[PDB]
This record gives C-alpha cells, sequence and structure tokens, in this order.
C-alpha cells in the first residue's frame, strides 16, 4: 500500500517538504512539548481527536527505536555496528518522527487549517531568494 | 510518556499479552489482509476511524523498520551483527506490530467489542484444562 | 472459629470438593485471568463485591506465600527439607488457593448462582460411576 | 498485580505503617477477641460487611499458615530447618497477618472512620519527640 501519514488531516509529504530537514526540533524538545501541554489527553482512555491518536502511535514508534537502540548497545558487540546502528535510529529515522510530532503538536495546539496555511506562507518565504527575502519567516503564534 | 495504544480503543498491551504469541498471525499475512479489505480507505484522505488512523501509522512504522532492515544489510559488515539486528527486528518488533495489526484488523472486520470479548474468551479457553472446556479453539467469523 | 469461605457466597468446601485436581487452571494460569479481566477494579479503592474482596485476600495470601518460598530456598541450606517445603507451598496450598481463585473468578464471569447450579451438576456427574455417565464432563463456558 | 489490602476500606499500607510492628497484638489474642465478638456473623451464610468477608480470609490464611507449621514439624526431620521455617511462619508471616486482623477487627469494633483517624492520631503520638511525647499513647475504646 501507498500511504501518506498526513493525507488525512488535509496535508501531504510534499507540503511539508516546504519545510526544509533541519527546521524541526529534535525529538526530545518536541516530546517536552507534548508532555507539557497535551500528557493527560494522551494517556487518556477518549479518542480525543485523530491527531492525538497519531500523536500516540508516533510516541510509541519512538520508544520502541529507543528500545532498539538500547538493545543493540547491550546485546552487540562490534562497536563499529554498534555505532552506526544507533546513530541511523537517532538521526535517519528521527527526522520522519519528529516531522510527524511536529505537525501534530502544531496542529493541536494552532490548529490544523492555521497549520497548513503556515506551510504555505514558509513555501513562499524560502523559495524566495534571499536578496528579496524578508527577515521575519513566518512563524507559528497565538499571540 | 506512559501510552498504551490500546486503551483509547478499550483494551491493553495485558489483554493482548493473554492470548499466545504464537496466537497472532505473520506481518506478512496482516499486511496482506489489510490491503485486501481496506487499501482503498487507508489510502483514502478521510479520517475513516481512530482504527484506520492507527493502522496508517503502524503500517509506516513497519515501512521504516524494513528500510532499517534493508539499511542494515547494506551499510554493516558483521554478518552476525546484522542477523542479530534483522532477527530482533523481524521477531521482537514483529510481535508488537502484529499484535496491533490483528487487533485493528479485528476490530474492523467484526467489531471492537467482538474483539475484545474474544481475547477474553480465547485465553480463558488456552488456560482451560481440556477435559473441561469445550473442544475447539474458539474464532472469529463472520459467516 | 470454624469459617467456610463459600457459605458467604451460597456454596460449601463440600460442593467444591467434588471438583478433582486436574480440573483447576494453574495459579499463574488463574492470577493472569484475575490480572487480564478484572485488574482496574481489584486494584481499586471501590468495594466492588464480596467477590473481589475475597480476590484480594488470597492473591495477596499467595504473594506471601511466595515471598516463604523465596526465602526458604534463600535461607534453607538443607536441599531435601528446602523442596519438600516449596512442593507443599506450590501443591498443598496452591491446590487451595486454586480452589478459591476459580471460584471468585468463574462467579464474577458468569454469575454465582450459575457456578452454584454448576457444581451441583458436576458433583452429580463426577460422583456417577464412568460406565454409566457421558464421557465428557459439564462444562462452564462463555462459549 | 499490586493489589493494597486496605485501599477499598480507605487506608494504605502507607497508612497503618504509622503502627510499629510491635504495637500489634498477637495472632491469638486477636482471634480470640474477634471469636469472642463476631463468632457468629463470621461462621454465617451473609455477607454482613466486607470487612467480615477480609476478616474470614485472614482467619483461614492463618489457619492454613498453621497447617503448614504441623506439617513441616511432621515431614521435616532436620530439627535446624524445621525451625526456621516455623519461626519464619509464626513471626514473619505472622506480622501481616495481624496486621490485617487488628484492623478488620477494629474496624467492625469501633468504626472504620474511627480507625483511621486512629492511626492519623497515632502517626502524631509516634513521630513527636519523646521529651513531648505524652505517655498516654492513642488508644481505642467505646466508653
Amino acid at each position: 500500500m501507498d500511504i501518506d501519514p498526513y493525507k488525512e488531516f488535509g496535508a501531504t509529504v510534499e507540503l511539508l517538504s516546504f519545510l526544509p530537514s533541519d527546521f524541526f526540533p529534535s525529538v526530545r524538545d518536541l516530546l517536552d512539548t507534548a508532555s507539557a501541554l497535551y500528557r493527560e489527553a494522551l494517556e487518556s482512555p477518549e479518542h480525543c481527536s485523530p491527531h492525538h491518536t497519531a500523536l500516540r502511535q508516533a510516541i510509541l514508534c519512538w520508544g520502541e527505536l529507543m528500545t532498539l537502540a538500547t538493545w543493540v548497545g547491550v546485546n552487540l558487540e562490534d562497536p563499529a555496528s554498534r555505532d552506526l546502528v544507533v546513530s541511523y535510529v537517532n538521526t535517519n529515522m528521527g527526522l520522519k518522527l519528529r516531522q510527524l510530532l511536529w505537525f501534530h503538536i502544531s496542529c493541536l495546539t494552532f490548529g490544523r487549517e492555521t497549520v497548513i496555511e503556515y506551510l504555505v506562507s514558509f513555501g513562499v518565504w524560502i523559495r524566495t531568494p534571499p536578496a528579496y527575502r524578508p527577515p521575519n519567516a513566518p512563524i507559528l503564534s497565538t499571540l
């Protein structure tokens, strides 16, 4: 199957490619934001929203990757392989996980429609070449 | 955090640990089933159900894990360590995957409540001594 | 004081005495069933039913007998006596714990009156010599 | 499972640990009290109260510990190991059984609320430094 995780929620993998990969915060920072703002809802037995369901799945996927990294560090004996796998699991997969975390956290905090319009506007800003690019980049905010 | 992926659906990691690990179908079989029965809906841009959202997320997590397996095959030179990582992925993460997929596919097929009652019943059955239980292992059916 | 643990619940040690030893599930299986089916309630601050109260007391009693078994294994350097005590605890006391656990779990699952009628019928069946009874014992089950 | 025997009764293991171990009466004295006051209701086929249910279970747990002690005395011929097991069963497990018996007998006699208030008061008295601790330790009374 060809499943786009954002196709529900009115976005696409291509739209989020407007944002550069180095734009997204670290998984630690994003999980801290999730705990700060939505811990009780995430731990709840309610389907509070599709975003909440998806964020739950993403947090668990990251947790299982961390369990794998620990298991590698304990059960592998070749340090080169140990560290290659650990770094891969921390960086390459972390990128997509923090895309997902960012999208859903931002849509809960600010609104799905607002986030999609931020994506469009930031794509404008970032495609605008530097000579003509304003310094005030689009930024998600309430106030 | 402490997120149980089944409690928003009325179940628990414990309750799915109540069935034996070997009862759960293979990942290949479950993904074939997911495709055959719900590919169009999973690929669609609609929040068809929380089961569908969870299932999309899990299918993509497993896809990234398979991608990890391939990346290891290529960029690892220790065959013992490569085999060890691939086997951890196929077995330990695969079991959690097939529990999750079995649960959500079976919910969509038969009913979430039917599935939870089936878990309880089948666990009690597999624990009852044979001379004092119905002889055939319970099964879900739509016929 | 001469207390019967089932008289409270409409049954009697004499009624459950007709159930053979091979009829009851293991202590581990019964405890896993208790957890899976009624953990939220057993761990709760509510009197949910006399069966729940009794089940809590029985589970904690077994926990203390297991503490005893561990203590024996760690403190007695005479292997014969060590194993003799462990076997007594796991067989003679395990059997009573299994009787009680089965009774209360089955009551919660099926109905106290249903369990009592099942015991009456099972006693009839087991008192009947094999030549003159159906070969399959009566079944208490969800299916 | 992690079951607190007093949660359903408004207390905790933390609150009963306000009392020292050497504060609780002997199992003999507690059983004599239970007989002399509530034998009729404990021997009865009625759920008189959750406390009565729990007391019945405790009484039978102690009966089984006594049976184990007798069986050890008969079936172990290494006096050392016999004595170790008998002492453990009479002392270490006796402690928890007399906590339980004291709690439920005192509840039946005085009120569960009165017993919980007695626990917080004894906490005050025992945490108070000696130079200001009144000789009259708190005590339960009906007058």
